[PDB]
């Protein structure tokens, strides 16, 4: 019974051939894992020295309290507070490599990169405060570099990649509780220390402290997907395809797998010229497709079809079918490894603080970047060859998906509605009822849910609710497999008020249909977009952010990654769920702060809720709220 | 049976009275809880994802690996990773702190700070690079604090703290395995990155990484360690004492307790000036006292007496003396604000980023340093009038300590046999077995085991053997308290050739008597000065640290602190000792790395074992290993 792991058809399919073939997937490995730990199921353990482990009943007689004296409270909010400074060093990490990137293609040492988004590299230069008028590209670009690299460390600034992006009024209220980070790299080593033995054991305190490192963590993802634009360019509405039925039996198949465009984009490319080189091993060309936000990266941007995301990864190399999966960090299940020993397919790692044991290595250095990816694809070719007159099974099926709504392409789009206010046609239709909010969906796939269940049951009772409904990372990869980003499918999913204003949108757009059910925003990173959108609405209306009725979904969460963006989300306002249960449940001190009297600092807030027809109903109740607050009807 | 709790006498009586009162111990902590969990003691437990937690069983059937595929290798190297950026997040907190200190003071912002060690600010800029003739000292300062600062991210050159402090080869060694740390808290940050979920899994890859970001620890230590001797003194030799007899039932008795001379310096100075207002009240004066590392500063700059130490840091409070506790952050056990409410200690913590609940916050800013303390103060004093006419149980019982042996202050003492060849004397002592080698002993105390019982056991059986004996932290606080620093128990406890060597030392430096048995060498974070003392040997012998017959050893270590110094001892090239189990036994993979194959890679490596008398010997083997490399007698 297959459809208890995913709701995914071609998961499904993929799992019972794995099953025949004996070869161990993610679900079979969390099978043998139950029942896990209910200490770390709650929060209540903790191995911050060498006295431990250490942990609390949740209830009943002793231990009671940590070794050193450390209480539920403090450990759970230690736990939490590293795991948001973990996923602040993967966004930001990302956004460094990116910054490392602009600067050497600036200064002549990697011609494969260039400024390929003019128009975004004055934008972002002006909204930093950096000077355009008389200075050459190549000049800004540097200035531009210089200045993400330096919002890494303390200066006479704070990090202007939060005060820059976030509207005044949040700044100040961000400010009063002292919640603006002073650096990236400098609240995560911060973070460290304050939760390292012996140091901050005050719940209230050390969580102010994860707020900050939650906002350092924001301005990683907003950072990665600026630099990522210039240098790669600003998404616009593309049509392309979704899941395994993307591959081709017939074609070399690669994914490109992990998170960072400075590989990913020049795969795409250096394929396209190695077509010959492929037909000539008895292909019919490079078929690169996607896996997780790199898949997302280079979907926005060039309509390259994503192959599946996050815990279904292992079923691409199922089919017999992927001859090369090529990585660089974050999200891969280190399995992937192994799996190819009994599939054929070759891991390619290529950064070097991410090589998992078994897999081909192959630096990558942006010096070399073209060289460096034929390397790469002829592996990809060799194994192609290896496996002529090998039957393979690629489930046939697909969907249609309508993608790249970058903030820019939603403000065009609009824009053909009212030129000159492009954001007042979303404003009016909120106002008079066709958009009741907005809810982004965003963050992983969680094995212990039924894989998509809870985006699509979730999305599908906002859609028919009239939300505008906007999607990043493997939440925009779930509801583009389950047919949410085809345009065909507004009529069946969405309430007529939204239907109405997604047609007039598309009409104007010259589209004679209407915008896709759901709008892919990009990858984890380009939740910044998102952010993006919400302060241009907010500074358009006069309001702070936590007026607005938008709310945030993180409703299979995963990765520390996704802790991080869901706490940044709290903290510049929005209400927002989490679909599986973080470790914060031993410590009800800790759940009320996440979940209520954070409202009286950033007027954001936790939503706990596993069931997603009752998460659906209390995303509703938040919007609604939001919307009473404003004086409207709802 | 208290012995089998601490060995210290005082530390016995105190743990009767906490029994008899009902006062819930750090000892009663973790007997209540016993028995500890064998995944997270072993290291095979993983809470890096929401998908977790994950554990693997050591020994057995399933659960064999973790959900997303990580192996016991993966789980454990990452688990270890992150101990120590942990740790280097806490030193180079430390440094960072004061780097801003230094700043504030020779800009004109906090006038209670000074250049105090023109000699030391000197040379910490000769040795990196910075130029002096013709320059004001305050320009000369801001330049090295400016230095200092800008170690903590990337920029065109590497960590200085790191390459200008270790010789050329092993700069050479390092930077051919790629282990030099480019940025402090770029190296945390790359970490907490690459140990997150589905990124860095290759157990050797992993090692590495920490391995650098332990470098990126020393770079921490050793600048925290430049810039309080600028600040504060550079410790010369200074005669005290140690243990709970320190405390006084007629005075005023403040403890400084955590880490930073920021605060502990001060608060020494403003006490004389208000003696007179503590008379007022009644006492005879403010005994401030030390605890920790903090404590070590001011014993090793200005005497101030050791009360206690890590693991018995709440039997000080037992006594009914203890009228108030200043705390900074790191180390410092909880359960201080609660046991405070019966006995009366006002505890207070100063730092933004370290408070506990139920503690007073008093907030501490350099720019007002003498205002904040003398608040403080004013606050223990007031403590001191409401315990008149209470009893208090102060053990009488006390050692003497004689300590302020910084490396500048070892060169000058040999400098009396040669005076312009300081290290000959040692070294010819070293050839001619008068001196079999040199052991560090560094870190905490660790409730595992009965405190000190592993600090003395080895270093009698080492001393006895002619190895010189050099002590940091915690290791120096047992020590002290069980008199291995009174030059009266030279006799008792020195091989008669370390004891002519000590002798012959202390007679021409006037003392009519010798050195003491161990040589205080100051707090955590001045184990840099052992590497200034070893680094000076191998430059002066023309050989790297490896070939050095010195050793560490980390006897009953706790804090994330001496797991990050473990590992850069390893690394610069020292066989270093580990005397409670740190979490790698579930991997024989890593263990074996981390024991055996990194001897390939620096030179040095970790000698795991919980027996002292085994542990000696194994010392001492590794002593005579090195001895016989340089073909000498042993
Ligand atoms: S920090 Fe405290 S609670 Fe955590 S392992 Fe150490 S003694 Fe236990
Ligand atoms: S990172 Fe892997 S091993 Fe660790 S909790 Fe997540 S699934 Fe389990
Ligand atoms: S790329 Fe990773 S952070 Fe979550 S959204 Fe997809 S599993
Ligand atoms: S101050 Fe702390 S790091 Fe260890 S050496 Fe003492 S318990
Ligand atoms: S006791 Fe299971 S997570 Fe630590
Ligand atoms: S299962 Fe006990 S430390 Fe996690
Ligand atoms: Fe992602
Ligand atoms: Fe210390
Ligand atoms: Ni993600
Ligand atoms: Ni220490």
């Amino acid at each position: 019974r297959q459809n208890l792991k995913s709701t995914d058809r071609a998961v499904q399919q993929m799992l019972d051939k794995a099953k025949r073939e004996g070869i161990q997937t993610v679900w079979d490995r969390y099978e043998a894992m139950k029942p896990q730990c209910g200490f770390g199921e709650t929060g209540l353990c903790c191995r911050h020295c060498l006295q431990g482990p250490c942990r609390i009943n949740p209830f009943g007689d002793e231990p009671k309290v940590g070794i050193c004296g450390a209480t539920a409270e403090v450990i759970v909010a230690r736990g939490l507070d590293r795991s948001i400074a973990a996923g602040a060093a993967g966004h930001s990490g990302h956004a460094k490599h990116l910054a490392h990137t602009l600067k050497k293609a600036v200064q002549g040492k990697a011609a494969s990169y260039m400024i390929k988004d003019r128009t975004k590299l004055h934008s972002i230069a002006k909204r930093l405060g950096i000077p355009t008028e008389g200075q050459k590209d190549e000049d800004i670009a540097l200035e531009v570099a210089k200045a993400a690299l330096a919002d890494f460390h303390e200066k006479d600034t704070p990090v202007l990649w939060v005060t820059t992006v976030l509207p005044p009024s949040r700044v100040k209220v961000l400010s009063a509780h002292g919640l603006i980070p002073a650096g990236i790299d400098h609240e995560i080593a911060e973070i460290m220390h304050r939760t390292s033995m012996g140091c901050d054991a005050d719940a209230q305190n050390l969580l102010l402290g994860g707020l900050r490192c939650s906002l350092a963590d924001l301005a990683g993802c907003y950072m990665g997907t600026d630099l990522a634009d210039i240098l790669f360019g600003t998404p616009a509405p593309v049509v392309t395809e979704s899941n395994l039925g993307v591959l081709k039996a017939d074609a070399v198949n690669v994914a490109v797998h992990g998170h960072n465009p400075v590989l990913s984009d020049i795969i795409v490319s250096v394929s396209k010229e190695m077509e010959n080189e492929a037909r000539a091993a008895g292909a019919t060309g490079i078929n690169v497709v996607g896996i997780c936000c790199t898949g997302n990266e280079v979907l926005m941007r060039h309509g390259i079809p994503a192959c599946t995301h996050s815990v279904s990864q292992e079923m691409a190399m199922i089919t017999g079918a992927l001859d090369a999966m090529i990585l660089d960090y974050q999200c891969i299940q280190p399995s992937v490894a192994t799996i190819a020993e009994c599939t054929g397919t070759t891991v390619i790692t290529t950064m070097e603080m991410s090589k998992i044991t078994g897999a081909t290595h192959v630096n990558f250095a942006e010096e070399a970047a073209v060289e460096n990816a034929k390397q790469i694809l002829r592996l990809a070719i060799d194994t192609f060859k290896r496996r002529k007159g090998k039957p393979v099974e690629i489930p046939n099926i697909k969907t249609k998906v309508v993608a790249g709504f970058s903030t820019e392409a939603i403000i065009n789009a609009l824009s053909k509605l009212n030129a000159n206010d492009p954001l007042k046609p979303l404003i009016d239709n909120v106002v008079n009822g066709n958009i009741r909010g907005v809810c982004l969906f965003a963050g992983c796939n969680n094995v212990k849910v039924p894989q998509d269940q809870n985006f699509t049951t979730i999305a599908r009772k906002l859609l028919k609710q009239n939300v505008l409904v906007v999607a990043t990372g493997c939440g925009a990869g779930a509801l583009m497999r389950h047919g949410f980003m085809d345009p065909a499918n507004v009529d069946e999913l969405c309430g007529d008020g939204l239907k109405a204003v997604l047609t007039a949108i598309g009409e104007a757009n010259g589209l004679g249909g209407p915008l896709p059910p759901v709008l892919h925003m990009g990858s984890c990173v380009d939740n910044s977009r998102a952010v993006a959108l919400v302060a241009a609405l907010a500074n358009r209306l006069g309001v702070d952010l936590d007026r607005l009725p938008v709310v945030a979904s993180a409703a299979e969460a995963m990765h520390e990654k996704a802790v991080a963006i869901g706490t940044w989300a709290v903290t510049i306002g929005l209400p927002t769920h989490i679909g599986v249960l973080p470790p914060i449940t031993g410590s009800l001190p800790v759940t009320q702060i996440l979940t209520s009297s954070v409202k009286d600092i950033t007027g954001g807030y936790f939503i706990v809720e596993l069931d997603p027809e009752t998460a659906a109903d209390k995303l509703l109740a938040a919007i609604n709220e939001r919307r009473a607050g404003l004086g409207l009807p709802w």
